[PDB]
C-alpha cells in the first residue's frame, strides 16, 4: 500500500476553542469555532490532528500524577470543547507555571507526527498556526518539516505541504475570516533526504554528543555519506542499532514533576529529533547493493553529479561479464568522491545468480576513514 | 513503503536479439542488439522485463516435459544471448507449432506483470513493443494497462504509462534508428478504478460464467457497485473469497501438451484477467467505513457527481452528535408521517445505519443489505 491521503496538523492555543467566525478560501465559507474545521472542510482534508500543550491541563484541573494521565484528562475534555474526536498530539511546552525547554516542544511533535505519517498515508500536509501561541507555530512548523521530510525519503514518496494561517481574533460570524495560503511545497524522496542532513550538517561540533558513544563523529559521518551519495557505506555500516535506541529513546513519555510553585517537564532536547531522522532515512538503504538498486538510488536519492558519476561507473561495469568470485574494481578498470563512492582500490565486484553487486568488504574501515 | 521506480516491459519475438542499431532519443544515442537496452539507458529506466513467448523453445532445444521446465530452459538460454539477466515473463502463445489461445497471452502478462509492480515500487511504466510479432503487441500493452490501472488503484498511487517503438527497420540495416515516445498518459486510483470497471460492464451478459457460482449477474453487479461509488456495499459484501479464488486460479501454471507435430498451450481465458483485476480493485474497501474514510473514498475513487452527493450527505450527518447504538440515518434526520440508493450516493436514510464507536462515526447498511443490493 502507498497512499494519497491529507492530514491537517493545527497548533491550539486554548482547548475551550474560539468565538465562532466565518472562514474563507476562494469565496467559499464554512462557519467554526476553531479553523481547522473549516480548513478541514474547505479544503476536504481526509484527517485532522490537533496540537495542544500538556500546560492546557490547567483549564480543566487534569492532575500530575503522570504525563500520559494527564494528557488523557486533556483530550477527554478537549474533545467535548472542540467538536474534534481525534486525532490529539498533546506536547511539552513551557507556558506560566509549565516549565522547561522549549525544543522539546519540537521533539515531540517530531516524532508523533511522523508515528502519524507512516499510520496515515499521506501525499499531502497543511500546517494551519492560526490558533498558535508563543512558539508553537515556528516549531510545530519545523518539526512537521522535518518529519514530512524523513517520511518522503524513507517511504520513497512526494509529499505536499502547506502553511495556512487566518486571524479570526475579536471577529464573529458576521466577519468574513480569509484563511491564508503562506507557503507551500512539494518534498521529494531527495528534497527530504537533503533537509534531513542539512539539520546534521549545520550544527557546532559538539552538537550531538551524549547520545551513543563517539555520536559526537559518529552522527556527522553518517550525515555525510547520505549527502553525498555512499549508498554502500549506509547499507554496509550498520546503524539499526543507533536507529533502535534512538526510538527507545523518543517512545518514552516526558516526565511530568510539580515543584512547589511549578511543573517541570522533562522530554529529549532536539538533537534527538535531527538524530532520528537521520537513521530513519538512513534505514532506507538496507540491504546489499546490486547495480540495478544502485543506478536507482542514484537517481532517486543523489544530486545530479553524483548521480552521473555513480551512474558511469555502473555503465563501466556492466561492459563486463561477471564472475561469481569478489575481485576490486580495479582489476576491471579525493578518490572516494571523485569516483561517487566506488573507488576502484576500495570496492569488490560480484556476480550473485542474476544480479551484480558492490561491496566494501574488509575495506569499510578505510572508506569510512575517508569519509 | 511506496515507491518511485521505472520499468520497461519488453515484447522480444527473437530471443537471439537484432541486427545492432543506433538508437536515438531527442538526439542521444545509444548502440544495442535489442532497442530495449537502449530504452533503459537513454529514459534510465530502473528495471527490466523481457517477455518471450513459450514458442522460442525451439530456438535452443527446449524440452516439453512441462511448462515450468520449458519456460526456464528459455530464460536460462535467453539470457546470454540479450544480455539481460532478469526478469523474464515467457507467457503462452500461438505460433507455427504451438497452438492455443491469444488471450490466454494477455491474461498471463496481465496477472504476472501486475506481481512484478507490486514487487517493484513502481510510478513510471514503458512498454517497448518493438521487437513485438503478431499480437504481442497489442496484447501486452492492454494487458499492462490493465495491470496498472488495478495496481493504481488497491495501491492508490500515481503510475505514469508510456507505449514506446523504434523506426521499424524492416529487412533492411538502418543505422540511426529513433525511439518514439508513441502515446503517454497518466493512471491516478480513479483512472485506475474506471479502467478496471469500463472491462467489465463492455461485455456481453454470459462474458463471466463458470468463474464462480451466478458470477454472470454477481461480477457485472461488483463492477456496478464500484463504477458508481457504493464503498458501503464493497466493504459488507464479502468478495474475499472471489480474489482468493481468481488468484488460486491464476498462479497455477499454463499446460503444456506436445502431440503429433503441435503443441498445445493452455492458459486461462480473458475474464479470468478482468475478473481479477476487479476484485484486487475492490479489495481496497476492507473495514467498516468511518466518516473520514468515506470522506477520503470520495475524493480518491469517485466521479465529481458521485463525490459531490457523499461529501453533502456526510456533512449533514456531522452536523449531529452521534450515539452509540445503531440508527437509520432517518432517525436522526426524517419527522414522523411521510415525505432511493444512488440520488443519496449510496446513503439512502431507510437503507443505512449510523452509530458512533471509539472517537469515530459508522455508516452501515447492517441488515439491510439485501434491499441495497437489490437496486445495484
Ligand atoms: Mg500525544
Ligand atoms: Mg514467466
Amino acid at each position: 500500500f502507498q497512499g494519497m491521503a491529507s492530514i491537517v496538523f493545527s497548533t491550539i492555543g486554548n482547548p475551550k476553542g474560539y468565538q465562532k467566525v466565518t472562514y474563507e478560501i476562494d469565496g467559499e465559507k464554512f462557519e467554526s469555532n476553531v479553523s481547522v474545521l473549516a480548513l478541514r472542510d474547505l479544503l476536504k482534508v481526509d484527517k485532522t490532528v490537533v496540537i495542544l500543550g500538556i500546560s492546557v491541563a490547567d483549564v480543566y484541573n487534569c492532575k500530575y500524577a503522570d504525563y500520559r494521565s494527564c494528557k488523557e484528562c486533556i483530550i477527554q475534555n478537549s474533545k467535548n470543547d472542540l467538536g474534534i474526536s481525534e486525532s490529539y498530539v498533546v506536547a511539552p511546552n513551557v507556558y506560566q507555571k509549565f516549565k522547561g525547554k522549549p525544543d522539546h516542544y519540537f521533539t515531540y511533535i517530531y516524532y508523533h507526527s511522523l508515528r502519524i505519517l507512516e499510520k496515515e498515508g499521506i501525499n499531502e500536509v497543511f500546517i494551519d498556526t492560526t490558533h498558535g501561541i508563543n512558539y508553537m507555530g515556528v516549531l510545530a512548523k519545523e518539526a512537521i518539516q522535518l518529519a514530512v521530510s524523513a517520511y518522503a525519503a524513507k517511504s520513497e514518496k512526494e509529499v505536499k505541504v502547506s502553511l495556512y494561517n487566518s486571524d479570526p481574533v475579536g471577529k464573529d460570524v458576521s466577519d468574513t475570516v480569509k484563511l491564508h495560503e503562506i507557503e507551500a511545497i512539494k518534498i521529494s524522496p531527495l528534497s527530504g533526504l537533503k533537509y534531513v542532513t542539512y539539520q546534521i550538517l549545520n550544527k557546532d561540533k559538539n552538537f550531538f554528543n551524549k547520545i551513543f558513544s563517539d555520536s559526537v563523529n559518529a552522527i556527522p559521518r553518517f550525515a555525510t555519506a547520505l549527502d553525498n551519495g555512499l549508498f554502500i557505506y549506509l547499507s554496509e555500516k550498520d546503524s539499526s542499532l543507533h536507529l533502535k535506541r534512538l526510538e527507545d529513546d523518543l517512545s518514552k513519555d516526558p516526565l511530568l514533576t510539580p515543584s512547589e510553585n511549578e511543573i517541570n517537564v522533562v522530554y529529549k532536547d532536539m538533537k534527538y529529533a535531527l538524530s532520528h531522522a537521520l537513521f530513519y532515512v538512513i534505514s532506507r538503504f538496507s540491504g546489499n547493493v546490486d547495480l540495478d538498486t544502485l543506478r536507482h538510488y542514484a537517481e532517486t536519492y543523489a544530486d545530479k553529479v553524483t548521480r552521473a558519476i555513480i551512474e558511469n561507473e555502473v555503465d563501466k561495469i556492466e561492459k563486463y561479464q561477471m564472475g561469481s568470485e569478489r575481485k576490486l574494481l580495479g582489476e576491471y578498470m579525493r578518490i572516494l568522491y571523485a569516483h561517487g563512492g566506488l573507488p576502484y582500490a576500495g570496492t569488490y565486484v560480484y556476480k550473485e545468480k542474476d544480479k551484480v553487486y558492490v561491496t566494501y568488504g574488509d575495506k569499510i574501515d578505510e572508506i569510512e576513514r575517508q569519509i
